[PDB]
């Protein structure tokens, strides 16, 4: 009952950011904090000094040892780092620093790092390094899980996403006598546009093990619940550029609207670069998808595992209807978009499934099959395929029908 223990547990339940441990540590939210109204766990912070929160926290919890061990959680999605004036320019994030004692997260262009510091001018840092110059990244600008533990008799270490990526002894350091408070806030960030964005903040008053951590990956993962590429919740009337995650350097086209064209990978995706500061794939290309309501949706906005939807794809400004005939020859149905006035009785209902994956399915409930591609000739066509439904029965792995929708979003930047 791993975050019910937790000596700090900080949610946004109804309406206040609160800590549910046992200790209910005090919270004072500066004038510039933002929270997400999708999500309100997901918190903003700007590169201002009214964009903070602190935690007093109780005196019973405050750090202040050779020998305890203790670990921190929370998740964070920070924006490209677009400038020169990011490069060299550590700055703190969440600070326990007093008297030159203490823990601390801060950031740097490409890392994310943890510093302890004891009461006799000895430090440890474990990183997590990752590079802008890459064609489709896991991390940037995407929602990632952070793990920190530290066992006071030999390493701290450093996960993301459930696994180990740093380790470093901290048998180097002896009191740490960290602060009466938390301290979430920008200090130090020389770009006045920087942000972050952080959720499910947590301390424990022990070293978190390989396993619990998984667990609390998986557990926080709201895996009921579709996510965009950015790790966002995936929404209804939102469009998003498609990636197929089997072939990422392509996009979706039509070739003409109708039901004699047909739905296509092309590649490649251009690029877009700042020398010396990143150099990524384009992933505003192609014929935009939007989730459309049929079945689901009677409470929110959001799309969920098992809800019955339409795609509509948008083609030179315009919205079209994702269908097929299912009467077609062979296993694997062409995709086409259809004139939404005209789409008569194709099939066109879409089971979303949380990676995201569609299942269509005809009027009567029939599986049509799974969306993914199939090479006709040299032309990588959309299809609903069947195949892949037949594969997943037999637990054998699919290639093809997995997908990620990627929204435009600030922390991106390209145009
Ligand atoms: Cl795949």
């Amino acid at each position: 009952n791993i975050i019910n223990t937790s000596i700090l547990n900080l949610r946004y339940e109804s309406n206040h950011l609160i800590d549910l441990s046992r200790y209910a540590s005090e919270i004072n939210i500066g004038s510039k904090v933002n929270f997400d109204p999708i999500d309100k766990n997901q918190i903003q912070l700007f590169n201002l000094e009214s964009s903070k929160i602190e935690i007093i926290l109780k005196n019973a919890i405050v750090y202040n040892s050779m020998y305890e061990n203790f670990s921190t959680s929370f998740w964070i999605k920070i924006p490209k780092y677009f400038s020169k004036i990011n490069l060299n320019n550590e700055y703190t994030i969440i600070n326990c620093i007093e008297n030159n004692s203490g823990w601390k997260v801060s950031l740097n262009y490409g890392e994310i790092i943890w510093t302890l510091q004891d009461n006799k001018q000895n430090i440890q840092r474990v990183v997590f390094k990752y590079s802008q110059m890459v064609a489709i990244s896991d991390y940037i600008n995407r929602w990632i899980f952070i793990t920190i533990t530290n066992n006071r008799l030999n390493n701290s270490k450093i996960y993301i996403n459930g696994r180990l990526i740093d380790q470093k002894p901290i048998s180097n350091l002896g009191n740490i006598h960290a602060s009466n408070n938390i301290m979430f806030k920008l200090d130090g960030c020389r770009d006045p546009q920087r942000y972050i964005w952080i959720k499910y903040f947590n301390l424990f008053d022990k070293e978190l093990n390989e396993k619990e951590i998984k667990d609390l990956y998986d557990n926080q993962s709201n895996s009921g619940i579709l996510k965009d590429f950015w790790g966002n919740y995936l929404q209804y009337d939102k469009p998003y550029y498609m990636l197929n995650l089997y072939d990422p350097n392509k996009y979706v086209d039509v070739n003409n609207v109708g039901i004699r064209g047909y739905m296509y990978l092309k590649g490649p995706r251009g690029s877009i670069v700042t020398t010396n500061i990143y150099l990524n794939s384009s992933l505003y290309m192609g014929t935009k998808f939007i989730i459309k309501k049929y079945a689901s949706g009677n409470k929110d906005n959001i799309v969920r595992n098992n809800d019955r939807v339409y795609i509509n794809v948008v083609v030179k400004n315009k919205e079209y209807r994702l269908a097929t005939n299912a009467s077609q020859a062979g296993v694997e149905k062409i995709l086409s978009v259809l004139e939404i006035p005209d789409v008569g009785n194709l099939s066109q209902v879409v089971v979303m499934k949380s990676k995201c994956k569609m299942n269509l399915q005809d009027n009567n409930g029939n599986d049509i099959g799974f969306i993914g591609f199939h090479q006709f000739n040299n032309i990588d066509k959309l299809v609903a395929s069947n195949w892949y439904n037949r594969q997943i029965e037999r637990s054998s792995r699919t290639f093809g029908c997995s997908w990620e929708f990627i929204p435009v979003d600030d922390g991106w930047g390209e145009s």
